[PDB]
């Protein structure tokens, strides 16, 4: 009866991808050099002697965030710097209270610790970061003002984005020889606004895992429980932001790759409506793919910081001036609403995969807190989630895995477990014709109208829902994306936010009524039978708040009210 | 050079069957033709000076006839030569009644249809009752229902109209009767508009012309020999003639801008996703590579402005169409010509334009220079790639949907339908990976032209709308001057220049006779030009802006049209 993932692998035979002889001779040496270059880039003064070997700390469900504070690994000054929001860091630097250099060195120290525990970096360049921070301070001297609203703010970057004069491989070994001549659009906007760069974070092979396994650096771990995954495909972003190793992180999101790592790893994350933030200039298999377009967006330890980043990026970076796809729709100024003014529809169960006890409890606690503050809540049974799930998963692969196969077979690198999984997602290697792709588009538009009509006609402001049917999964053991992928096919702006609740092994267990549940699918059984109270201790619970399309500003404004109602302070 | 040379991409052998069509479908078409004849208000009709076939052969100017024979009363002329902006003010003031405004336009619409054959459905009687409800509401409440209260508006047939046949030009859909308006016509209704006519379009909606098996050909109101354009064929004719205050069309390939430019009026192709296209009949379900667009057509640019501002900020399309962007229609002032930088396309690199287009473009350029504007002569890059890419996008489903809709009735194929079914690789059904490569090329082209405009501080691009004035019916082949801006998706104003073809000027010069054709298609188009068979055709041109700067395109169109002193009333 127990489900093994291999029985799903019947859509792509996976026989024209791997070849261990060719990989070992032609590509493995370049990977080893890449690994050695990362080790050489770790500053020893910022490193530490681990309390036990890392793999023992993993078995032990070590909480690295607790250790950082309890062992006081940073000075009081570094803690004081690195536990301020980017918003107040920006005001302090602009007012001459902090140098950019001193702000950088604290985050640089904290990021090296983050890597030593979570394995969240793919590239480290602390020295170049230092020189950038120096230029920032030089500029402030000479001119008496800052370069822009992110002046001196250390920001971590997902690896797959083009970085000028550095390898950009997007998790594909075949691309380890790809060195772009310039930043991608989003990175060069961040630099012009004044940001400081120093670390590029890990991602899974194929960029289609809610996890991190890749052939360069292996697995990235959760900073609140080192047995667990930090998520993906923005894996290192969730780890480093959740640890505080940077002030803001930048990821991308098809299928959930911003919201899931944020929720898994203890921070906040925004998936914006498509075409506000540029995705131009990076490595992925998505060239020309428009049926469910990817999206880029920020992650941080406060909603103010998400808001700062959007406002600065759009209104000052003006991405439409260098990326024709980006919309010139201003980031509007919106007041924080009162909880009693909000109507919130609640998804307790998407109709596909039942959520585990910690998610059920945290969702229930948040709903009751909202009700108590005066919000109109609607209990919402979301329609056509099965059609939405099937349509979007067909969309992922409807080129017959042509591009993924080309990028993977170019190096013959060994296939990861969750790579085999996502290569079999829809009809796998079946290559759709144009007419059949257009029919999927029609379905998408019907779903979008069905849901938009629900919120318009019922005066619903937001939809509150789980991010995943569990807290952070064990590495290489996360299979169902339904809770995040729904908002990709609908393209609704969705905030992933920490509730302030953590799994409790003495209380987050199945009830006796739960044990007589009848599973609706093999996938639901696979996911639910992995939940074990003793093996997910203390993992944060993050939930999703979705708004109507292009109302991102209201999403963050209400997110700010809700996090304040809940007392969430990640600093 | 003959057009048959190009027809090697779709064998066209599973579309038409005369015996099936004759037996099962033609009876329904004839009933539809007879309902149109019965719906023409017989009092509003006129006795034609010669039979329509002789008027056509004589290049009859129906618009001159309308004014010189004074077919409308002074009062009707005064009503139908006000812009919709002034009409809406006067109605809301109480100086005019909606019934009174309607009857004037219903009369001039009947005349338009009599000369140009621009109507596919007429329902003046229902329109009249709508106008009564507007007047009743104004008395009962002292205010208007919205910014378009009592304004008569023509609608392209293919958009859904509640409880009426909506066939999009496919005989097989003469059975399709929607239960509600399309999104845009439902928004215009709520803004106060009045409906009475649905205008003609070609078979497949993919001609810059009108040929179709319901009503035949629609002709140019300024020269009945010439096409009125397409695929918004009846809108060009009826708005150019003044039979409606504002018209509503759709534009892939050119189908708003070409009919406006050909038939003597103005039209705006907006940036995609501002105006809804939801709720209509076409072969484009799910097609996203080159999204179709809807937009307005009128005899003044102020009216296009009024239509867009009202539609977006008051209609709020995003509340019923999740595809439409909640992007406010911004208030922008009219610029001074001296503050503009304008790039000029005199030749797109593919099809040389004919003497009247070349002369009219040059005159406008000299007017703009003379008023202080900075002029950049512009050789537009990669137009060959842009042409091939967009025409491949048109057909990359192997003509599956077009053939499904046509073969459902087995209706006979029009000449220019054969032409467009051979546009890409025709019946070659692309796989997804190939379609994604077209999307990649589209985005490289957009960035190249966006980079041009941004790096050189260019406000607008000025260019022809077509390599000739209005074409002869069924003899328009090259879409490159309009289709360039569909693949780039730049907002593009088609504006009349005030200039008209003049047979004494507008001959090929002697050096023109030494020109070496770059392609069969360029020869095919250029040899159709003859100064004596295009007399007095109006010249419209294109003003293109940066994506989502529609508001600036119209504001500068207001300025350029006034510098040229163009008054279509």
């Amino acid at each position: 009866m127990s489900v093994s993932y291999e029985t799903f692998l019947n859509k792509d035979p996976l026989d024209k991808y791997e070849d261990s002889e060719i990989y070992t001779k032609e590509w493995l040496p370049k990977v080893e050099k890449y690994r050695q270059d990362l080790k050489d880039a770790i500053p020893k003064n910022y490193t530490i002697e681990l309390p036990k070997p890392i793999d023992d700390l993993i078995k032990d469900q070590f909480n690295a965030v607790d250790y950082l504070y309890s062992q006081k690994l940073l000075t009081p000054e570094e803690f004081a710097i690195t536990d301020l929001s980017a918003t107040e860091l920006a005001k302090k630097i602009a007012a001459g209270e902090l140098s950019s250099v001193e702000v950088f060195k604290a985050f640089a120290h904290r990021a090296t610790l983050a890597h030593q525990f979570t394995n969240c970096a793919m590239e480290l360049f602390i020295d170049e970061g230092l020189k950038q921070a120096e230029e920032r301070d030089n500029y402030f001297k000479e001119h008496g003002k800052t370069v822009g609203p992110l002046h001196g703010i250390p920001i971590s970057l997902k690896e797959q984005m083009n970085y000028k004069d550095k390898i950009t491989h997007g998790g594909y070994v075949s691309k380890i020889v790809n060195i772009p001549n310039s930043h991608g659009v989003t990175t060069s906007i961040l630099e012009k606004l004044g940001a400081v760069f120093y670390v590029r974070t890990s991602q899974p092979q194929t960029l289609m895992h809610l996890d991190s396994a890749n052939n360069f650096t292996g697995l990235t771990k959760n900073p609140f429980n080192l047995l667990l995954s930090s998520g993906g495909s923005s894996s290192g972003e969730g780890a480093i932001v959740g640890y505080g190793g940077s002030a803001i992180g930048v990821g991308s999101d098809i299928g959930g790759s911003i919201r899931a790592p944020a929720a898994y790893s203890g921070c906040h994350g925004l998936r914006p409506t498509t075409k506000r933030i540029s995705v131009k200039g990076g490595v992925s298999s998505g060239a020309g793919q428009e049926s469910v377009p990817a999206v880029a967006g920020p992650m941080a330890r406060s909603i103010d910081d998400l808001e700062l980043w959007m406002k600065a990026y759009i209104n000052e970076g003006k991405p439409w001036e260098s990326d024709s796809t980006s919309l010139p729709m201003p980031w509007r100024d919106v007041s924080t609403p009162k909880i009693g003014d909000l109507t919130v529809a609640i998804i307790r169960d998407d109709g596909l995969v039942r959520v585990s006890p910690p998610i059920r409890r945290a969702l229930n606690t948040v709903v009751e807190k909202l009700k108590g503050a005066g919000a109109k809540i609607i209990e919402f049974d979301p329609p056509n989630t099965k059609l939405a799930y099937e349509t979007v998963h067909k969309m992922y692969n409807c080129d017959g895995n042509h591009m993924q196969r080309k990028l993977l077979s170019g190096s013959n690198e060994p296939l990861t477990k969750l790579t085999k999984w996502n290569l079999n997602y829809g009809e796998g290697a079946k290559h759709y014709d144009v007419a059949s792709n257009r029919e999927l588009n029609v379905t998408r538009d019907q779903l979008r109208d069905q849901y938009n009509d629900f919120m318009v006609q019922n005066k619903v402001d937001f939809i509150l829902s789980p991010t995943y049917n569990n807290v952070a999964p064990h590495s290489e053991e996360v299979y169902n994306w339904s809770y995040t992928s729904l908002w990709n096919i609908l393209d609704f702006p969705t905030l992933s936010f920490q509730t302030g609740i953590f799994q409790d092994p003495t209380k987050d267990k199945w009830t006796e009524e739960d044990t007589k549940y009848k599973y609706r699918s093999k996938l639901e059984q696979l996911e639910n039978e992995n939940y074990d109270p003793s093996q997910f201790v203390g993992a944060p619970v993050g939930l999703q708040l979705s708004g109507k399309r292009y109302f991102d500003e209201e999403v963050l404004a209400a997110g700010k009210a809700i996090v304040d109602l809940l007392g969430v302070d990640l600093y």
